C-alpha cells in the first residue's frame, strides 16, 4: 500500500463520475497537483479495491500513469494519481483536430504500445484499452491510465470474453484507428450486429487520410482474425519506432 494518505489533500474541482465514484483535480500538501479517485460507498468491495491499489502501486513505467498513494482510513475510500495536465487522449484529439502533423499522431501510438507492452511483460490484460482510457501530460506525452465495448473487442472477445494481451493488441489497432482519424468514432453507424458481421466477413476500420500505407498495415496486423497472427506489444512497438523513422 506504499503511502496512506489522511487528509492532506485539497479537493478543487470534480472531472468525472459513474458509479464506482467520483474523480477530482486537487492538491496534495497544497503542492502536488492530482487527480483524485473516490469511490461511492459500497460501490466496490473492499478488497477489490485494496488488491486493486496494490497491482497499480507495484507497476512502474514511464508511459503508465502513476499514484501518490491512497486513502483508506475511510472517509470515504480513494486513490491520488499524479495529473495529467490535457486529460483524455480521445478529447484531446478532437480539440485539437487539424493541428497534428503525422509525427505527432505516431508518437501518441508509441507511447501507448511502450506502456502496453510493459503491462504484457507483467502478465497484466488491459482489457479496456481506447483512447478514453489514455491521458496526455504536458509536453503531449501519452500515458495508459485504467490499466489495473465491441467496438474495440477481437473476435475472440465478443464471441467467448477471452481475453489475452492479444486481444489488447487488437483494440490498440482500433485506438490507432482513433488516434490518426484524430479522436473519430469508429463504427460511429453501425450496431454491435452490424459490427460483428462486418467484422466477421473481412471488412476493418477504414484508412484514415493521415495514417500512411504503412501506418495502417501495422493497424491490419493488430487486427488480424486470429490471436497468434497479431504481434506481441514487444515486437508491434519495434514495428512502429522503424516506420517513425520516415
Ligand atoms: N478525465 S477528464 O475529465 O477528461 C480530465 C480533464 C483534465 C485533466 C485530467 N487529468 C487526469 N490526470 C490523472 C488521472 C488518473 C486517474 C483518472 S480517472 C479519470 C476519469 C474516470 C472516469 C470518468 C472521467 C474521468 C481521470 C483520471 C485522471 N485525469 C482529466
Amino acid at each position: 500500500h506504499m503511502v496512506i494518505d489522511p487528509s492532506e489533500l485539497t479537493f478543487v474541482q470534480e472531472i468525472g463520475s459513474g458509479q464506482f465514484g467520483l474523480v477530482h483535480l486537487g492538491y496534495w500538501l497544497n503542492k502536488d497537483k492530482v487527480a483524485i479517485k473516490t469511490i461511492k460507498e459500497g460501490s466496490m468491495s473492499e478488497d477489490d479495491f485494496i488488491e486493486e491499489a496494490e497491482v497499480m502501486m507495484k507497476l512502474s513505467h514511464p508511459k503508465l500513469v502513476q499514484l501518490y498513494g491512497v486513502c483508506l482510513e475511510q472517509a470515504p475510500i480513494c486513490l491520488v494519481f499524479e495529473f495529467m495536465e490535457h486529460g483524455c487522449l480521445s478529447d484531446y484529439l478532437r480539440t485539437q483536430r487539424g493541428l497534428f502533423a503525422a509525427e505527432t499522431l505516431l508518437g501518441m501510438c508509441l507511447d501507448v504500445c511502450e506502456g502496453m507492452a510493459y503491462l504484457e511483460e507483467a502478465c497484466v490484460i488491459h482489457r479496456d484499452l481506447a483512447a478514453r482510457n489514455c491521458l496526455v501530460g504536458e509536453n503531449q506525452v501519452i500515458k495508459v491510465s485504467d490499466f489495473g465495448p465491441v467496438k474495440w473487442a477481437s473476435p475472440e472477445v465478443f464471441s467467448f470474453s477471452r481475453y489475452s494481451s492479444k486481444s489488447d493488441v487488437w483494440s490498440f489497432g482500433v485506438l490507432m484507428w482513433e488516434v490518426f482519424s484524430e479522436g473519430k468514432i469508429p463504427y460511429e453507424n453501425r450496431s454491435n450486429s452490424e459490427v460483428v458481421e462486418d467484422i466477421s466477413t473481412g471488412f476493418r476500420l477504414y484508412k484514415p487520410r493521415l495514417a500512411s500505407t504503412h501506418v495502417y498495415q501495422i493497424m491490419n496486423h493488430c487486427w488480424k482474425e486470429r490471436p497468434e497472427d497479431r504481434p506481441a506489444f514487444s515486437r508491434l512497438l519495434r514495428q512502429l519506432a522503424e516506420i517513425a523513422e520516415s
